[PDB]
């Protein structure tokens, strides 16, 4: 309903791209603010699982959103008849596995290890296409993720910082193969020099530590960061909600939050 709404102070348009490899179909949801942009650009906005993403936008966060320094929304999704692709997310969200060359979902089988792919498709294809459509502020841009959309997030920042002002991971899959993405922190503070970066994260009280010690791994992990200089981190817990309900917790509130300085 939200994508045809006509009430809002948000108007909603699809840019469409392939995969370089020709196998997976994106489909761009840009919700641009009737508010003309600042001089340097809207800030920007940037949603994995971008079908969920848009079914979670609420019409009170949308209005409010529209307060003199509006982002422009990207939502990232799957254009297929379903509105879903599992094979797709499965493969562009998920890491390499260096150790070997069986690059499968453990817990799924489907392929994995996209993630650099989508991520330099991010960059060298869909940013040149969506600032074509509006002015975009290249400093002041947020990449957010949920559950596998968290776990590329965490992977984007730790391997590649400086792309996104701020990153924002609700209920990252941290126990992917046991916990390969806490190893890809180590060397984060070397790779940050120069640069400053935001992380905010969440998780649901109610959540399981696996789709199969709950909390246990997080509260871990943002001890650790909490030391990294550069890193402003910003842990907030989900009290009453489990894994899907974190999605739309998340985005709600992370678009109440004040903007990227
Ligand atoms: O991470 C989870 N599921 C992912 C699929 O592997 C996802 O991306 O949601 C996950 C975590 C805790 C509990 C769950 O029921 C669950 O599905
Ligand atoms: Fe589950």
């Amino acid at each position: 309903s939200l994508l045809q709404r006509q009430d809002l102070p948000y108007r909603f348009s699809a840019v469409d791209l392939d995969s370089v490899d020709g196998q997976r179909h994106y489909r761009l949801w840009l919700g641009r603010p009737l508010q003309a942009p600042p001089a340097a650009g809207y800030p920007v906005v940037w949603m994995l699982d971008g079908n969920a993403a848009v079914g979670a936008l609420d019409e009170s966060t949308l209005r409010r959103l529209a307060d003199g320094d509006a982002p422009l929304l990207v939502a990232i999704g799957y254009r297929t008849p379903l509105r879903i692709d599992r094979a797709g997310r499965t493969f562009d969200y998920t890491p390499a596995s260096p150790g070997q060359a069986d690059q499968r979902d453990p817990l799924n089988g489907l392929p994995s290890g996209g993630a650099d792919a989508f991520l330099d498709l991010l960059r060298d294809g869909m940013r040149p296409a969506v600032a074509a459509q509006a002015p975009l502020d290249t400093a002041r841009q947020t990449l957010w993720g949920h559950a596998y959309g968290g776990l590329l997030v965490l992977h984007a920042l730790f391997t590649r910082p400086g792309e996104f002002a701020r990153y924002a991971a609700a209920s990252p899959s941290l126990w992917w193969r046991d916990g390969a993405i806490l190893g890809e922190r180590a060397g984060l503070e070397q790779r940050l020099r120069g640069k400053r970066a935001e992380l905010l994260l969440w998780r649901g009280s109610a959540e399981p530590a696996s789709p199969r010690e709950p909390g246990q791994a997080m509260a871990r992990l943002v001890d650790d960061l909490r030391r990294v200089a550069g890193l402003t981190l910003d842990f907030q817990p989900l009290d009453g909600l489990g894994h899907g309900e974190t999605l739309g917790a998340s985005l709600r509130l992370l678009l109440a939050r004040p903007a990227v300085e």
